[PDB]
């Protein structure tokens, strides 16, 4: 239907968007130290402490799919990455750290992409 090809031109423009939010909230990782998943190979006790893992691949590879119907779903994955972390490590810890320095920065980016969502629909 005509109706399904409208929401699929939405969704495909959300996606977009979501790109686009992505890539600015990746930047204030510079480290990298959230790229990729947690290697179980170097930490075989990780699924033990943190039973949901994320990482920004593995959002990535959920955005390209079309996965992410809205906003909400995309802070979701967003925030496992931050409080999985912020778990896992301690206070005093380099990965701590990056995290809480994430969380503030993409706090900014996040707060005008609800406004973006919500004002072209």
């Amino acid at each position: 239907s005509m109706e399904q090809v409208a929401m699929e031109l939405r969704l495909t423009e959300l996606t977009r968007l979501l790109r686009s939010v992505l890539d600015q909230l990746q930047d204030k990782d510079p480290a990298r130290i959230f790229a990729q998943p947690v290697s179980l190979k170097e930490v075989p006790d990780y699924l033990d402490h943190i039973k949901h893992p994320m990482d920004f691949a593995t959002m990535r590879k959920r955005l390209e799919a079309q996965g992410y119907k809205n906003l909400h779903e995309f802070e979701e994955d967003f925030d496992l990455i931050i409080d999985n972390c912020m778990k896992y490590n301690a206070r005093d810890t380099v990965f701590y750290r990056a995290a809480v320095r994430l969380r503030d920065q993409g706090g900014v980016v996040l707060r005008q992409a609800r406004r973006e969502v919500d004002s072209i629909g």
